[PDB]
């Protein structure tokens, strides 16, 4: 079974590009990270900033997580983020998903040690 920590970083990082080029980054991307597999996910975020930063959030801003819990974490930061959701076309195993890409403040949920990112919660 993937840990907790792996899945996240699978889910939600892309640091090897600092934004989204094209309209196809998502079907690219949810296809290469396993999203569409069995079904297409149905929305997922990726997150162009070092995998470091991104850990580094889960000391910084404590905030409460949609769901009620208090293991969340809001970034200090803007960060550059991919928003994948799919479209009204999408049908699996024919997958098809809008790419958005912003600059915002992402929301992580943490847990372990070390405490690090296992939820993706949200950005603003
Ligand atoms: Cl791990
Ligand atoms: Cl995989
Ligand atoms: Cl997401």
């Amino acid at each position: 079974k993937e840990t907790a920590a792996a899945k996240f970083e699978r889910q939600h990082m892309d640091s090897s590009t600092s934004a989204a080029s094209s309209s196809n980054y998502c079907n690219q991307m949810m296809k290469s990270r396993n999203l569409t597999k069995d079904r297409c996910k149905p929305v997922n975020t990726f997150v162009h900033e070092s995998l470091a930063d991104v850990q580094a959030v889960c000391s910084q801003k404590n905030v409460a997580c949609k769901n009620g819990q208090t293991n969340c974490y809001q970034s200090y930061s803007t960060m550059s983020i991919t928003d994948c959701r799919e479209t009204g076309s999408s049908k699996y195993p024919n997958c098809a998903y809008k790419t958005t890409q912003a600059n915002k403040h992402i929301i992580v949920a943490c847990e372990g040690n070390p405490y690090v990112p296992v939820h993706f919660d949200a950005s603003v």
